[PDB]
Order: C-alpha cells, then structure tokens, then sequence
C-alpha cells in the first residue's frame, strides 16, 4: 500500500500535465482541455462527474493526494489483473488459451504440489464451467476467486 519515492514523483509529473495553470489543483476546465487535446469532447456534466468522483474533499477541484489516491487504486487493480494473467500464463504451458489436465499436473508438480490423476481431474472439473474438459481464462479467474 506504500508507494516508493519515484512512483510519487512520477505521479507528480503526471499531475503536472493535467494542472494547466500549475496551481496545484485540477479543474473541470483543465480536465476538458487535456481530453480535447486527445480527441475527446465531454459534456460539462461528464467533466463535473469525473472531478467529483475524485474530489474527496468536495472543494470542487482535484489536488495532488486526491489524484495520487486514484492512481494508486488503478495501479492496484491493474496489478491484480496482471497477476492473474501471469498465473494463467504459467499454467497454460502451450500458450493456447486453455489449461489442460496435463498442463495442470505438470505445473502443479513443478510448484511442489504433486497430485493424483483423480485429483487433477477433480480440479479441472470443479473449474470447468462449460464442460469442454479444459480451463479457459475466465474459468480460471472464477475459481481463483472462490476462496
Ligand atoms: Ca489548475
Ligand atoms: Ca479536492
Ligand atoms: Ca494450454
Ligand atoms: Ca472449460
């Protein structure tokens, strides 16, 4: 949950981009500029929502810690997603988008968990929602959560 000093100053850097007048707070106006300057055209209403949902102190603008806390929450969500994707990739030994019984066995072994044939097949079936005999990425996420 603690950020490093370089993550904080990069985040300051990023904040700086949004903070057009450098007053240390980001307005609806400034937010709109940054987006327009990237193709997007949002309503005042939408800008107001984006600010308001970030504006923990309700003063009407986003300051550095408010920005930072958003970024840290996004980062924590990406991280978690990545972790799940990496784990799937480790299991999916032929990189085919499915974990097979054989792939689950081999990998499970190489992680110091040696399973029986029966246990391997049970673990596939538990997770195998659509009954095709192999575990796709969303089955793998589903069953990971179960816990
Ligand atoms: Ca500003
Ligand atoms: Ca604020
Ligand atoms: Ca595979
Ligand atoms: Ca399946």
């Amino acid at each position: 949950d603690q950020l490093t000093d370089d993550q904080i100053s990069e985040f300051k850097e990023a904040f700086s981009l949004f903070d057009k007048d450098g007053d240390g707070c980001i307005t609806t106006k400034e937010l709109g500029t940054v987006m327009r300057s990237l193709g997007q055209n949002p309503t005042e209403a939408e800008l107001q929502d984006m600010i308001n949902e970030v504006d923990a102190d309700g003063n009407g603008t986003i300051d550095f810690p408010e920005f930072l806390n958003l970024m840290a929450r996004k980062m924590k969500d990406t991280d978690s997603e990545e972790e799940l994707k990496e784990a799937f990739r480790v299991f999916d030994k032929d990189q085919n988008g499915f974990i097979s019984a054989a792939e689950l066995r081999h990998v499970m072994t190489n992680l110091g968990e040696k399973l029986t044939d029966e246990e391997v097949d049970e673990m596939i079936r538990e997770a195998d929602v659509d009954g095709d005999g192999q575990i796709n990425y969303e089955e793998f996420v589903k069953v990971m959560m179960a816990k």
